DNA sequence: AATAAGCGGAAGTGGG
DNA sequence: TCCCACTTCCGCTTAT
């Protein structure tokens, strides 16, 4: 099953999702959720990990949580807003 | 208050 | 056994 930062990486190359998610600063790998359309993609990832319950934002914002003393995923210091190592950024770009 | 978000411990579930 | 990679539940805090 693919892992969370994945997901999300995938989600914004594709530009799938546009609404619920966008890059700050794509070179610098910040990111940023949408407050008002943010629960659906949360709903996307709960469905493809086959959960049993809902996933909510706030069980995501959780999981994501976990990444920021590994450091694939770190909180910036505005509402929502995340940024990528460049360990998964560029191996995702190579990948 | 209403709404929203942040913090994060701890217990439960997957798949090795 | 016992860690992976989250998921779920819960109580508390901050927003400015
Ligand atoms: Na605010």
């Amino acid at each position: 099953k693919i892992r969370l930062y994945q997901f999300l990486l995938d989600l914004l190359r594709s530009g799938d999702m546009k609404d619920s998610i966008w890059w700050v600063d794509k070179d610098k790998g910040t990111f940023q959720f949408s407050s008002k359309h943010k629960e659906a993609l949360a709903h996307r990832w709960g469905i493809q990990k086959g959960n049993r319950k809902k996933m909510t934002y706030q069980k995501m914002a959780r999981a994501l949580r976990n990444y920021g003393k590994t450091g694939e995923v770190k909180k910036v210091k505005k509402k929502l807003t995340y940024q990528f190592s460049g360990e998964v950024l560029g191996r995702g770009g190579l990948a």
